[PDB]
């Protein structure tokens, strides 16, 4: 679980959102497994506005953050998991990393700030839903 809290909105993996999430929806997209939700408190989180492909993720099923290379976002195929059938996911990168399906929410941050949250693994590596490209989420 996790989210991001940045200005008056929520940003959490569609396939966890709250019935509260869907009341107070702004935003979601299946293919990227993203959902934005309006909160009443203000968000303290920076996005990082940059194409870093370096720095650091949580990972709750190690209670540790790992420092990794991952790939720039894309469209990569992804297997059935419970929450979608296999599909291509969007604005997807990849590291080679330890990851389990409550590790979802996790952040992965670099200097400029929040880069994405977990999404989907296997195969060793830990794919995270990207956020940098949402510039309406910084006004
Ligand atoms: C973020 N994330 C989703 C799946 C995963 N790792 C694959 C997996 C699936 C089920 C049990 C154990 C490991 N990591
Ligand atoms: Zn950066």
């Amino acid at each position: 679980s996790g989210a991001i809290y940045v200005g008056n909105y929520r940003v959490v993996n569609r396939h966890l959102a709250t019935h509260n999430d869907w009341a107070n929806l702004v935003w979601e997209d299946s293919s990227r497994d993203l959902l934005v939700s309006s909160t009443t408190a203000q968000g303290c989180d920076t996005i990082a506005r940059c194409d870093c492909q370096t720095g650091v993720y949580y990972c709750s099923s190690r209670r540790k953050h790992y420092p990794v290379s991952f790939s720039k976002p894309s469209l990569i195929f992804v297997e059935a998991s419970e929450y979608y059938p296999a599909r291509y996911q969007s604005h997807l990168m990849l590291a080679v990393g330890h990851s389990e399906p409550g590790d979802c929410g996790g952040i992965l941050r670099c200097q400029h700030g929040v880069v994405g949250i977990v999404s989907t693994g296997g195969n060793g590596l830990v794919g995270f839903a990207d956020v940098r490209d949402l510039l309406w989420l910084d006004e």
